[PDB]
């Protein structure tokens, strides 16, 4: 059975909708992956200047 | 015998002058201390920028 928030796509429609959710994936892992790459180089900023 | 650059001192006086060149040699090499902590100083800090 066919399960998406759209629902009743059938054949190629299918898989192309399927693809699309997974580039949507992957997009906001990226995002929140720098999202916290930026907050933790703040920190090691914070330690830098606390050493000095 | 009697050797300083003044020269010609006897008794207490000899003693005090004695006295006198050691209290300026101290003064001295107490400059040349801080002068060389402070540059080293410096030396340091190049070091922290760098490493961050």
């Amino acid at each position: 059975p066919h399960l998406g928030e759209g629902g009743a796509l059938t054949g190629t429609a299918r898989k192309a909708e399927e693809a699309r959710l997974r580039r949507a994936e992957i997009e906001r892992q990226t995002e929140l992956g720098r999202l916290q790459q930026q907050i933790e180089q703040r920190r090691r900023r914070a330690r830098a200047q606390i050493e000095a």
